[PDB]
């Protein structure tokens, strides 16, 4: 039942319900063997379930001689822990515990982008390279974010402009922590989830749809103490969810697909660099997509019920489909995207511009990003 | 010019006058891109850069786009060598206009400390950029720029924070030897030695041969126009070459074959624990001299190490100005008597039994490994 998913060679990515409390610490004294294992995380994940793993790890540290242990670091939360001077409070750390932390140590990245974006580039640097294994707690973390060995930090000139690529020794997928996934950022991951299946299998995209109303149903239900949030559609919402980090996966292992996970991120990135960080990356490349693929429809690449049906899918699940969605308005207390700043942020990425554009839904134009004329992309922004 | 290969493709281009007239030319033509950045400190940069921004725009002008030359000037010493100076590095290529992309050809002009903390700063810069290595010392030629090695310093040690990175291309000018402080030379000699006395028997002979002439060399004052080197220019190349191809040799060794990755470290088990006590007023070279006669002494102790090999050792080190002894005046004087106890010896050693490269025979390692020997056979041989 622990479904494995590999990616360039072998499989990293575990995924199912309860990793965290019954597999992970076993599984990482008996297939990532040390010494020392250095947990990471901010202190809000980490006063919640942080303690519940402090005691799964001594009973099966302990059937061990010497036991292995357990360091812990907690960041303060917020994507500011993400910075040159934290990445250093937890290197200073380390090599500061007696013993000092040494090359045999596994770096455990409990969270979400940020969390795994640093630690993942801690560890990279780390004495030149240590191990480390991923273990999102987002939605966004677990199809997109950890998977791809793409870890940095930001600086006050620009996102992800220092990092590495370390690819995580393992990357524990535990759905449960779904089950407490703030209900926006639960629909903010599901952008990227709906991405994946819209360019590669019209199939997935179909059974997203139909799932839709039953998982945005689960996601907002009041989950009585004892009962599990997704009761009853656990195996829909397993299937739905490792579909997207499966692609991502099989994207990774292989530049003509690699492009294609920019599907909606041309102009996502260009709304997202204005609204940010009032709304989410998810939310950006819900309306990025939309207008993405009305520009298909305007080379008349792409047929308008494939236009429709992007967009009703996307709201289906709570996303929003166009800056004059009201919840951004507020959110924004409006702040208007031109399109000449639109246009402006897509070249700070010249007289062209390369979108991913689609001919069906589940089948790209090219195997490859497309070159489009300015004019007709500033046609689809407003 | 003489081309080595390192991890199937060669980037080790070694010659005189590379810096001159070729690395500007080569860059262009095998590093196609239009940003190019120079790092190095403020003395080895007043002297050599100079010249390089003229070789530049030459060979760049024929090129259209014309690509562009930035270029950074960091405080001489390890001190440039921190978590900060790759910080203002970074900032200041994030901060030039237009930024530098991830097209950028990172030049790392300087020594151990400018090729560690360059090749870092690279090796993250957008989570990775193409760099390329122009060492300008002996030991930075034959050692340091060769192995994809980089990292910074901390409060708390050594290279602690850093990543393994290979450089594109590696040009050893062997001119820059001409100039390189007397001490410094002897300094890289140290590693020379060292590898030769780890492959081959026959390699050793040479440099004990050429020792009396090349030292005579280095030490001789040149006269103006005229080449330091006159007369010895093969005999040089081939010396040195000789090192840093076989170090060239042992990165290329794929596989989990750190048994001639750990024949690399002979004389330092015992040269780190020195080095550790004598820094900064001594060299990693003059301790690592000091490292090697030990070791070697210990291999005799062993019965492993014939007398005569372990004598030879000795002799040569010394023929090429290299110290032997922790006794040894100049030693003596620069760490102002300062002792090194055979228990702060056994400490830093422990702080890395204990695992040391044996020699059987001058040219002949005792295992293809570093072999296991016990503290009080090492400890007979630090008193
Ligand atoms: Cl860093
Ligand atoms: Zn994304
Ligand atoms: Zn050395």
């Amino acid at each position: 039942n622990p479904t494995k998913i590999s990616i360039l060679g072998r499989e990293s990515i575990i995924a199912d319900f309860g990793l965290w409390r019954n597999y992970v610490a076993k599984d990482l004294i008996s297939d990532c063997s040390s010494t020392t294992y250095v947990l990471v995380t901010d202190t809000n994940i980490g006063s919640i379930y942080t303690p519940s793993f402090e005691e799964a790890f001594r009973k099966r540290a302990a059937e061990i001689t010497p036991s292995p242990r357990l360091l812990i670091y907690n960041r303060p939360p917020g994507e500011v822990s993400k910075s040159r001077q934290t990445k250093a409070d937890i290197e200073d750390w380390m090599l500061s515990q007696n013993p000092p932390c040494g090359r045999d140590t596994v770096v455990i990245a409990l969270g979400g982008g940020v969390i795994g974006d640093l630690t993942g580039f801690v560890a990279s640097t780390y004495m030149r390279g240590v191990r480390y294994v991923q273990v999102p707690t987002t939605l966004l973390a677990m199809v997109d974010s950890s998977i791809g060995g793409k870890t940095a930090i930001d600086t006050p000139l620009g996102k992800n402009l220092i990092g590495a690529i370390w690819q995580p020794t393992k990357i524990y997928i535990d759905l449960e922590f779904l089950e407490t996934l703030p209900v926006r950022e639960f629909i903010n991951g599901m952008a990227e989830v709906i991405k994946t299946a819209a360019i590669s299998s019209e199939e997935e995209f179909t059974a997203l749809e139909e799932n839709a109303e039953t998982i945005l149903k689960a996601v907002r239900r009041e989950v009585t103490p004892g009962e599990h949030r997704f009761e009853g559609t656990e195996e829909i919402l397993k299937a739905r969810i490792l579909a997207s980090a499966r692609h991502k996966a099989y994207v990774v292992s292989a530049g003509g697909l690699r492009n294609l996970l920019n599907w909606g991120h041309s102009i996502g990135h260009a709304i997202e660099a204005i609204l940010t960080p009032q709304i989410l990356h998810g939310e950006c490349v819900a309306i990025g997509m939309v207008k993405e693929a009305e520009l298909a429809r305007h080379l008349g690449i792409l047929k308008g019920v494939a236009v429709s049906r992007i967009v009703k899918c996307l709201a289906a699940y709570g996303l929003p489909t166009s800056l004059k969605d009201a919840r951004i308005r507020k959110l924004t207390a409006g702040k208007h995207c031109s399109v000449d700043q639109l246009m402006f942020n897509m070249a700070l990425d010249g007289p062209k511009k390369k979108i991913v554009l689609l001919s069906a839904i589940g089948t790209p134009y090219e195997t490859r990003a497309s070159v489009v004329a300015n004019e007709d992309i500033r046609v689809v922004l407003a």
